[PDB]
């Protein structure tokens, strides 16, 4: 067994260290099949696991990853460790944004392919949930994938409202703002927002609204959208979210050009479109694709949707996982 314990098999072999994903480990390894090296990630946080497998040989699509291969022992009793390979990426967005500028040119295409992938999921009825620039892969063409349905769920606008201050998962600085006060994060606006948040990323090389608490993370959306308009007020039914906003003093609003001086007119327009407060009136993932800004590259016969939606103890989950993972067998 190869050792970083990462048995990997005689296929997979020179193999190096990348970080430490949710489950486990991601290496690097050499494909002595393909010819080239590809990323591999050990699973030893077991929902989500399957989850995001199931997710992943479902989709077919060039802006979201796929998965090449997955190794795990021939039986139930025998299994343990699960190896899910990918392709190798040359870096991340949020590795990107760390140390490189991106001129106005990387940041359409990457927003493009970016929605090009949301098109897709959202049209399978599945919500992202968790985007955000680590979660975007490059290649040494700038080509992205979308990455990391571990937070993904099927969309349920039906069943979306919740209390005040209720418990979110998903990552902080990307939230929408409605999560925080009467949403559980079951409608495809709340993916729009995390976009945006990105998008405003990609202007500036700094998280637009870095939140240090549940709570701040809204007062720092407040702080550049302003307060919210009695109208979006109207909309939010409960009783302790809209008081907790009118309690609030009055907040300007930050102009967009201000914010980004350097940033292209019609990326702010559409800026401006993705962090709208009210989720009702954002801007949806087709309607963004077909916005000025994206011009150049807008072709909706060259964005593929979803053939079909998608739809979904200890024990049963091993199992699960088991059977989710069959076809990758030698055995065939
Ligand atoms: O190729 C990868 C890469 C890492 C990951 C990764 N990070 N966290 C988890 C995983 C992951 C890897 C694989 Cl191979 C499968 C799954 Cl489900 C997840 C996926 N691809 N990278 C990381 C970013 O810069 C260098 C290139």
């Amino acid at each position: 067994p190869e050792m970083v314990v990462f048995d990997v098999g005689p296929r997979y072999t020179n193999l190096s260290y990348i970080g430490e994903g949710a489950y486990g480990m991601v290496c690097s390894a050499y494909d002595n099949v393909n010819k080239v090296r590809v990323a591999i990630k050990k699973i030893s946080y077991c929902q989500r696991t399957l989850r995001e497998i199931k997710i992943l040989l479902r989709f077919r699509h060039e802006n979201i990853i796929g998965i090449n291969d997955i190794i795990r022992a021939p039986t139930i009793e025998q299994m343990k460790d699960v190896y899910i390979v990918q392709d190798l990426m040359e870096t991340d967005l949020y590795k990107l944004l760390k140390t490189q500028h991106l001129s106005n040119d990387h940041i359409c295409y990457f927003l493009y392919q970016i929605l090009r992938g949301l098109k897709y999921i959202h049209s399978a009825n599945v919500l992202h949930r968790d985007l955000k620039p680590s979660n975007l892969l490059l290649n040494t063409t700038c080509d992205l994938k979308i990455c990391d349905f571990g937070l993904a769920r099927v969309a349920d606008p039906d069943h979306d409202h919740t209390g005040f201050l209720t418990e979110y998962v998903a990552t902080r600085w990307y939230r929408a703002p409605e999560i925080m006060l009467n949403s559980k994060g079951y409608t495809k606006s709340i993916d729009i927002w995390s976009v945006g948040c990105i998008l405003a990323e990609m202007l500036s090389n700094r998280p637009i609204f870095p939140g240090k608490h549940y709570l701040d993370q809204l007062n720092h959306i407040l702080g550049i959208l302003g307060s919210p308009s009695q109208e979006d007020l109207n909309c939010i039914i409960n009783l302790k979210a809209r008081n907790y906003l009118l309690s609030l003093p009055h907040k300007n609003k930050v102009p967009w050009n201000r914010l980004f001086p350097n940033a292209d007119s019609k990326a702010l327009d559409l800026l401006d479109k993705m962090l709208t407060f009210n989720p009702h009136k954002r801007i949806e993932v087709e309607q963004a694709l077909a916005h000025p800004y994206l011009e150049q590259y807008y072709d909706p016969s060259d964005e593929p949707i979803a053939e079909a939606p998608f739809k979904f103890p200890k024990e049963k989950l091993k199992e699960l996982i088991f059977e989710e993972t069959a076809r990758f067998q030698p055995g065939y």
